[PDB]
């Protein structure tokens, strides 16, 4: 589990929204795996407006923050799970790295602020959900 915390908005995995973020729903796409709800607090994370190919990773299954190198926000085929059929999945980053469910949600940081979130995983690697195309996020 976990969230970003930027303005007025929480950004969470899709597949993980409570009743409450679709009673408060902003924006969603099932095929980036992003969900975005109103809160009353303002949050402090900052997005990240950048290229950069590497960064740092929070892992709640180690308890630890990684550093990684990642590929470029593509199209990357994903296996079926429990929450939704084998697919296509858009604006994704791939890294070598540890992840199990559980893990989505981890935030992924650069010099910049954050990138993105856990989205994917399994056999030593891990995915990321990209947010910096979002821009509507750093305002109203
Ligand atoms: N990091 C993990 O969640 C993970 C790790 C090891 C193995 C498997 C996973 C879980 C995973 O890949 N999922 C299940 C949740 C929905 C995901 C999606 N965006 O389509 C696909
Ligand atoms: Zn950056």
């Amino acid at each position: 589990s976990g969230a970003i915390y930027v303005g007025n908005y929480r950004v969470v995995n899709r597949h993980l929204a409570t009743h409450n973020d679709w009673a408060n729903l902003v924006w969603e796409d099932s095929s980036r795996d992003l969900l975005v709800s109103s809160t009353t607090a303002q949050g402090c994370d900052t997005i990240a407006r950048c290229d950069c190919q590497t960064g740092v990773y929070y892992c709640s299954s180690r308890r630890k923050h990684y550093p990684v190198s990642f590929s470029k926000p593509s199209l990357i085929f994903v296996e079926a799970s429990e929450y939704y059929p084998a697919r296509y999945q858009s604006h994704l980053m791939l890294a070598v790295g540890h992840s199990e469910p559980g893990d989505c949600g981890g935030i992924l940081r650069c010099q910049h602020g954050v990138v993105g979130i856990v989205s994917t995983g399994g056999n030593g690697l891990v995915g990321f959900a990209d947010v910096r195309d979002l821009l509507w996020l750093d305002e109203e």
